[PDB]
């Protein structure tokens, strides 16, 4: 095979060049407008040296099963098997977990970003063979926007974090002053949930053309603050709501705010005041003493109060700041500050939650929606307790207004995801996975979560088969054929393949696969696409044409001048949102009856469980723990663009050099991070990038025990979840609080480290 083939990715479309039946290039699509960089590692992750070449079991599973010591997962001891041994394992312990213990004894959350594409969706599938087992636990939310999306439809009545923006161009004639608070979409626009189309960036050089006044509202200078050359705003992280409730307040004093629009589309302002004024706790929240907590001006606070007051304004807000303790406050207050701005609904005016994220505001489509394979349908937990459930079987949690208990779970299936690196606490992640008899895992990459798994089983990529996928997470720009591009390398199966062999050795071998092959779902999904179309007047080739094209494309017929909240704006009778009251709930009548103590009924300002300069916090430095430039989570660390960012082969620490300093560290010096939860080495870029207070090491850092057996050891290359705590951001939503990280750093001086996540376990080498 020496060509030519176009496919698709979480990064964009793109076309490999094969030779000899080997890729050796990913070019970017040529109607991408800005293609990321990462194409070059996911090439290389279908060959690096950490790709799974064969199915393994953990020799201490495979020997003594549920009498497994089971304190040694992830220390590497494996042992190769034939894929018949390990599919008749594996459906054996399906059988005996649901036949012991029920669908309860059984998680498949399997919480994970897994690859797009409408075949192969490897968690979907998971949950279609557990479904035909007999059921399972599955996980409720995301660790994107945990707070967000519970607290949203209480406010605005809707979801709100994944739902289409004021489109880009409506922006760039109306808007005069785009706010990025808590978002950098220069970094995080590189990737889609679907294949992404990159709008974005046009959507970002059209402001950038206008002239358009643009602020930054972020503890780091990122690239969307040099894009811009933007008036850059460093809030010591965690203080928003305080920044927030001083803007308000400035607003309510210089008696400047939108009083119609309060009284006219919102419920609750008359309930918010007298908080925000101070007659209920003796403490008016003035810019004075949002300054005081935040380290922001309060001069500052007031003019751009002010300024946003008196221009139109868009609040584009992103999702840091709700993956912290009290999450669901942020974007509450966010949504309250621009009702009392007046602009919600106007071209150009209003807030955002998705311009940061796969292409939100890039103008729709007529075209129609496009659907994939099914799971063939207490059961259910917010996604970041699992650990909490793992430990407390039987007890009592609170989620959005009920209680339930947690189920006694044995066995955890995971594809498509990555807790080893992703989920918060790993110090006490690691103990309570000892509670699991059996954990199977499906990946293509030795991630530490296929380190530490009983069962491994080696999946293919997508550029090893074929799917079928929309590109354009809220565009729709159009449909792909993500073609086949090489064979599956070394064992690798299909999570389909391998699935499908599991449900048939359960006796539910046919009601997996539905009688359909590969092509055969695709051409059902695809015609069925193309149906809706036809009745919608957007006509598409029949799938033979549509396959050997390679792609469809769909116009743009008035999405172009789509105004978020306009219909609401323009009559909110006629038009009223999904909340009790048909308005913006400053206040909440129906959180008021949980009696959440950590979620009250309008926004508060309360203390985190740790913020940098709290009164009596231990450690002195918050975390910056946020989304990798370089990799989409912890996917691509095994490849050749590590060594663009590694220092001394470690995950970057970016520190400010009045801390670097004070502590006697050198640029390029090896450091250690450390807190009373864990402990991890990084390699240290001193630059006033970060501000005084704060360091920056991304999440997805392959976490790399010293000893498995050590409770508390040293991590040798930087995964930052060993350093986060596993708590909810409130009985509300559950969330996790993954950016709620103060920490303590010293140039390292213990014992040198070899890293030995970058290449795969002895025995399957
Ligand atoms: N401290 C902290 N700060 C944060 O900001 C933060 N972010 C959180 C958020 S918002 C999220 S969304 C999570 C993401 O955590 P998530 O587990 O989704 O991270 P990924 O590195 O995308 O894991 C995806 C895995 O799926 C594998 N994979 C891809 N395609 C396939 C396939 O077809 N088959 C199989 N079997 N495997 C496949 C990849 O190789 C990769 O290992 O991290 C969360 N964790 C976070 N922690
Ligand atoms: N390149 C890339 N890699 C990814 O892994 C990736 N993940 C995708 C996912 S699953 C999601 S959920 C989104 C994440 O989108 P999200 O907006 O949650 O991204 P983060 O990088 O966690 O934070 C954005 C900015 O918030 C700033 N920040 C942190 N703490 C604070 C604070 O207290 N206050 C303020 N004002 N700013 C703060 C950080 O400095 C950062 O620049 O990105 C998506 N896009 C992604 N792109
Ligand atoms: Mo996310």
């Amino acid at each position: 095979a020496n060509g030519t083939v176009m496919s698709g990715s979480h990064w964009g479309v793109f076309t490999a060049t094969v030779e000899n039946g080997r890729a050796t290039a990913f070019t970017p699509w040529e109607k991408d407008p800005h293609p990321s960089p990462m194409l070059a590692g996911v090439l290389d992750s279908i060959y690096s040296p950490t790709r799974i070449k064969y199915p393994m079991v953990r020799r201490e599973f495979l020997e003594k099963g549920v009498n497994a010591d089971r304190s040694t997962r992830g220390n590497g001891d494996f042992v190769r098997v034939s894929w018949d041994q390990a599919l008749d394992l594996v459906a054996a312990e399906v059988k005996r977990v649901e036949e012991t213990y029920g669908p309860e004894g059984v998680f498949g959350g399997s919480y994970g970003w897994k690859s797009p594409g409408r075949l192969h969706n490897c968690t979907t599938l998971l949950r279609r063979m557990l479904t035909l087992a007999g059921g399972y636990v599955n996980g409720a939310g995301d660790y994107s926007t945990g707070a967000a999306q519970v607290i949203m439809p209480h406010v605005v009545g809707t979801l709100e974090v994944y739902e289409q923006q004021t489109a880009w161009p409506v922006l760039a004639e109306n808007t005069e002053v785009m706010v990025f608070w808590a978002a950098d979409p220069i970094k995080t626009s590189q990737i889609g949930w679907v294949i992404p189309e990159h709008g974005a960036y046009p959507g970002l050089e059209a402001l950038k053309a206008k002239g358009t006044k643009v602020i930054v509202i972020d503890p780091v200078r990122t690239k969307t603050v040099e894009f811009f050359g933007a008036e850059h705003i460093t809030p010591k992280p965690q203080t928003d709501v305080a920044i927030m409730l001083g803007m308000a307040h400035t607003l309510v004093a210089e008696d400047l705010y939108d009083k119609d629009f309060i009284a006219n589309y919102t419920s609750g302002f008359d309930k918010f005041l007298p908080y925000l004024d101070g007659e209920t706790d003796s403490t008016p929240k003035t810019a004075e003493w949002a300054e005081g907590i935040s380290g922001v001006p309060a001069e500052t606070i007031k003019e751009l109060a002010r300024l946003f007051e008196s221009k139109r304004t868009m609040l584009a807000a992103g999702w840091s700041m709700q993956r912290m303790h009290h999450g669901e406050q942020a974007h509450w207050m966010l949504v309250t500050l621009a009702s009392m701005l007046g602009q919600i609904g106007l071209p150009g005016g209003g807030f955002g939650l998705s311009y940061h994220y796969s292409g939100g505001g890039t103008p729709s489509t007529s075209g129609p929606a496009l659907a994939g394979i099914t799971d063939g349908g207490a059961s259910v937990i917010p996604v970041a307790r699992v650990v909490d459930m793992l430990e407390n079987p039987g007890a009592e949690f609170d989620f959005n207004g009920t209680r339930s208990k947690f189920p006694d779970v044995k066995m955890a299936y995971w594809v498509g995801g990555n807790p080893f690196v992703h989920h918060q606490d790993r110090n006490r992640m690691v103990k309570a996975w000892e509670k699991l008899e059996t954990f199977v895992v499906h990946d293509f990459q030795w991630t530490p979560t296929a380190r530490h798994a009983d069962i491994v089983l080696p999946a293919t990529t997508s550029y090893e088969r074929n799917d079928i996928e929309t590109i354009g997470d809220y565009s729709n720009t159009g449909i792909l054929a993500m073609k086949k591009i090489v064979e599956p390398l070394y064992e690798a199966r299909s999570d389909y393949d391998i699935f499908a062999a599991v449900a048939e050795r359960l006796g539910k071998g046919a009601e997996f696969t539905e009688g359909k092959d590969e092509m055969g779902w695709i051409k059902s999904f695809y015609d069925d696409a193309a149906k809706q179309g036809k009745a919608a007047g957007v006509q598409m080739p029949a799938f033979d044409a549509f396959w050997a094209e390679g792609i469809v494309e769909f116009p743009v017929t008035d999405g172009a001048d789509f105004v978020r909240y306009a219909s609401f704006r323009e009559d909110p009778l006629l038009n009223p949102l999904g909340t009790p009251t048909g308005l913006i709930e400053i206040y909440s009548k129906n959180i008021e009856k949980m009696g959440y103590d950590d979620c009250p009924a309008h926004p508060t300002w309360m203390e985190p469980l740790e913020r940098l300069d709290g009164p009596g916090a231990k450690y002195p430095l918050h975390i910056a723990a946020s989304h990798p430039f370089n990799r989409l989570h912890s996917q691509l660390n095994g490849t050749v663009l590590r060594e663009g960012y590694a220092v001394q082969g470690h995950e970057p620490c970016l520190m400010h050099p009045d801390d670097a300093a004070a502590r006697g560290i050198a640029d390029g010096d090896v450091v250690r991070v450390h807190n009373d939860r864990g402990q991890i080495l990084t390699g240290v870029k001193v630059t006033d990038a970060v501000m005084k207070g704060v360091i920056q090491i991304y999440e997805g850092g392959w976490y790399d025990p010293s000893d498995v057996t050590e409770p508390g050891t040293l991590d040798k290359y930087g995964d930052v979840n060993v350093l986060s705590a596993d708590i909810g951001t409130s009985k509300l939503a559950q969330g996790n609080c993954g950016q709620t990280v103060l920490a303590e750093v010293e140039k390292y001086t213990g014992p040198a480290v070899t890293l030995t996540g970058f290449v795969a376990p002895k025995a399957a080498e």
